[PDB]
């Protein structure tokens, strides 16, 4: 599934037993995102028909359908915007297949999550701020994805609505604290693509139910 | 349609240029005139340029006035500071985003390679780069950020044509701009061999007759 525009629901993985992985991959979810050990999980996912993406956070493992490359737009440090990216392309640029690679314009909005701390993300943003990042991602930078990252916490659907209004061709991903079908549905009204991570490990039945709720 | 630009002149709105020179400049056959302090001064120069049909772009390096055909927005790719990569841009779009026509806006992925120029000092640009570094920046602009323009900035000095050659090899859909130290037709011709678009600035004020001759050398 290299056509990311059709994704409505995706699951994101970080141990996970075969039974849960099997149910996950056969759930009707549009993709499974992995965010030597990686190869093993990939091979296990390949037993199924679901598209498998690798979200690249370090300076590239073969076998995936899509490679998602975060750019932390609201990071106060150039290394999470261009630095690691430059280092990676300098080292591996000759052998990269860019047709398989999709940039994600991240806006990290949960101060308590590890990514926010690692990247020094300015999370204290009003809706005007986020809308401005969304415009930069589409109209200055030309990224296929703008990603609202609330990882660990559930955000405000009315904010997600405002961001979607500001976007046109750039796809809006939302992720963070979706644990019930109702939470999934509400974000999915506005976000193009809803991402469910943590609930997989803590409340599997409900995490699974988010697929049908998004439809 | 910036894709057809082969030669462009860049004017400093803070430096004076009399009407006769401005006329000869605008009717020289250049593909565009780029204005690169105050809004009163930018508009006044725009009003004067509008006497002619040459496309006029504004290069926004600080917070900006409507009326231009194209807005060229530098992003300093080789800056060590987030402010010159996205920060200042965010502040500007936050205030003026509602009134921007995105069809008129083109980001320029700048790679500043002259350590002695004012921009390199202000933006804290790492100019100490080998050709691989520069190519990687070009590739990022082409494939990751998908910016309309990649800009090799040598402002004040004439760069090396073999460098812009290799960078051009890495680009496809992103347009390659070159600017820096172009005074002679030979300098203009040689960069135009590899760069999609050649930018002539300082020579306008320091060597006007020579600046005008660069047009034909490219086109
Ligand atoms: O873990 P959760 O909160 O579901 O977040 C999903 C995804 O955005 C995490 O990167
Ligand atoms: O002043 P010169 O060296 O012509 O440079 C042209 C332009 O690239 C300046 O930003």
């Amino acid at each position: 599934m290299e056509e990311i525009r059709a994704w409505r629901h995706v699951f994101k993985l970080d141990p996970i037993d075969d039974e849960r992985l099997e149910r996950l991959c056969e759930s009707g979810t549009d993709a499974v995102i992995v965010g030597d050990n990686v190869l093993d999980l990939l091979a296990r996912i390949r037993r199924f028909s679901v598209p498998c993406a690798l979200e690249v956070t370090d300076v590239l493992t073969p076998g995936f359908d899509v490679y998602l490359v975060p750019i932390v737009l609201n990071s106060r440090q150039a290394e999470w915007i261009i630095g690691r990216h430059h280092e990676a392309v300098k080292q591996y640029g000759d052998m990269m297949n860019w047709d398989e690679i999709a940039a994600e314009g991240y806006c990290i909005l949960n101060p308590e999550c590890k990514a926010a701390k690692l990247t020094r993300a300015d999370t204290e943003l009003d809706v005007d701020d986020i809308v401005a990042y969304a415009r930069l991602a589409e109209h200055l930078y030309k990224l296929p994805i703008f990603y609202l990252e609330y990882s660990g916490v559930y955000g405000d659907p009315s904010v997600v609505e405002k961001v979607k209004q500001a976007l046109d061709q750039t796809q809006l991903f939302y992720g963070g604290g979706i644990t019930t079908p109702e939470q999934a549905e509400h974000m999915a009204r506005y976000a193009d693509t809803v991402v469910v991570g943590n609930a997989i490990y803590d409340a599997f039945e409900q995490a699974l139910a988010t697929v049908a709720a998004v439809k």
